[PDB]
């Protein structure tokens, strides 16, 4: 059927392909600026800024375009001053013609083992408020909505504004 | 007046002290489980899971308890599949009797330089929806509320539930 395993440098082309496919899936249309070079340098350079798990399918079940990777999960470690190291799930995506096979649940299982192995007190991630199916999917597994409970809002300051603060009076 | 500099292992006692002081400041009362040992191992071990900047004041301006560190900022790097490496500001705190001296603005300035230096497309962080003063403070510097714009909600799955998923059918 398929296997869930850590990504290797050779998988970066597959990951970018899936990221671009994910970007298309999304509704919040945004351009993917990442290049395979970035994924290689940032993930398999001196310091890994992200980690990926990939879902590989048997050679005789490849993608119509001849691809063995049909899914991926990107994560990294974060830190909380109160409790310490946390696991952060950035994104999770499985190709359309491969959903409903359990791949998604297997990735989640593997991420949970990573959390256990790396001594993470919990796993954080974002869910769009309008995505009720996903909200319930996670709540059914014990997830808590911290934005709803504690009022947290995600803020961002772009490079343009960062540059101003970096070089101001 | 004061200086903003990167933290060293020797500063971990000061940081935990400030974290516990921050925990008291907060209203969402929670127990600080972190120990100085954790901060040392997680920040100055083989792999740094967080980075800290500290605000040090002259020897002749120390804290009533004899402390030179009166503020800190904790950050780490994250990753976005669309744009790449990001700077994530976890927490920022300055002792009461040292606020209104510009220390806060200096830390922000230093964090911005880190973002520029490490090629981060932007800086992400959380702000409580009820903290209007902080919301405006950041908006005045170009920040965008991504929860308000894109509907993002922060979710968490505790270790108890992670363990279940890690060892289930």
């Amino acid at each position: 059927k398929f296997v869930i395993r850590p990504a290797t440098a050779a998988d970066c082309s597959d990951i970018l392909r899936l990221i671009k496919e994910l970007a298309k899936y999304e509704y919040m249309e945004e351009q993917v600026i990442l290049t395979e070079k970035d994924l290689l340098e940032d993930g398999f350079g001196e310091h890994p800024f992200y980690h990926c798990l990939v879902a590989e399918v048997p050679k005789e079940h490849w993608t119509p375009e001849g691809h063995s990777i049909v899914g991926f999960a990107m994560y990294y470690f974060t830190y909380d001053p109160w409790i310490g190291k946390l696991l952060y799930l950035e994104d999770f995506f499985v190709m359309s013609d491969y959903r409903g096979f359990g791949i998604g649940s297997e990735i989640l299982k593997n991420l949970s083992q990573v959390a256990m192995r790396c001594r993470c007190s919990s796993m954080h991630f974002l869910v769009a408020e309008w995505n009720e199916p996903s909200i319930n999917f996670y709540k059914r597994r014990g997830a808590s909505d911290l934005s709803s409970e504690e009022g947290w809002r995600l803020f961002k300051i772009d490079k343009e504004y960062l540059l101003k603060m970096a070089t101001e009076e």
